[PDB]
DNA sequence: ACGGTTACGGT
């Protein structure tokens, strides 16, 4: 395998990437992240800066992807991965939601068939240098 | 059934 920029991923494949967590949302069914590497993808939602009432502060346009975490991925991350953290996600599955937007999914995988994972990366890892420099262009 | 639909809500 190898890592891809969010700009390079497409629907219905397995992929790995480094990203920054912008937004998290827990429910009693799953844990959801919205992550960016500050590269654009035409299948991402165009986040608006004009919204009345939003805690989103960017990036705006098509720069972030929703990640739905199920089961062990959910339970592990829900009280651990926080907005602003950096993460590395490996071998996750992509699909398209009902409105045609790219989206990434971590199903429960007890049989350990897929080797999926998500861990925090220390804010200072040099693997984050690109995300950090690109971010400079949008702030 | 292996699920949750919409870019907020801020649980």
């Amino acid at each position: 395998d190898s890592f891809s920029l969010l700009s390079q991923i497409t629907p219905h494949q397995r992929c790995s990437f480094y990203a920054q967590v912008i937004k998290t949302w827990y429910s009693d069914k799953n844990f959801t992240l919205y992550v960016t590497d500050y590269t654009e993808n035409e299948l991402f939602f165009p986040m608006s800066p004009y919204t009345s009432s939003s805690r989103w502060r960017g990036p705006f346009g098509r720069f972030s992807i929703r990640c739905i975490l199920w089961d062990e991925h959910d339970f592990y991350c829900r009280n651990y991965i926080k907005e602003g953290d950096y993460v590395v996600m490996k071998n996750v599955r992509t699909k398209i939601d009902h409105l045609g937007y790219l989206e990434c999914i971590l199903h429960g995988d007890s049989a350990k068939r897929y080797n999926m994972s998500i861990e925090k990366v220390d804010s200072e890892e040099p693997e984050l240098n690109e995300i950090k420099s690109r971010k400079r262009l949008y702030v």
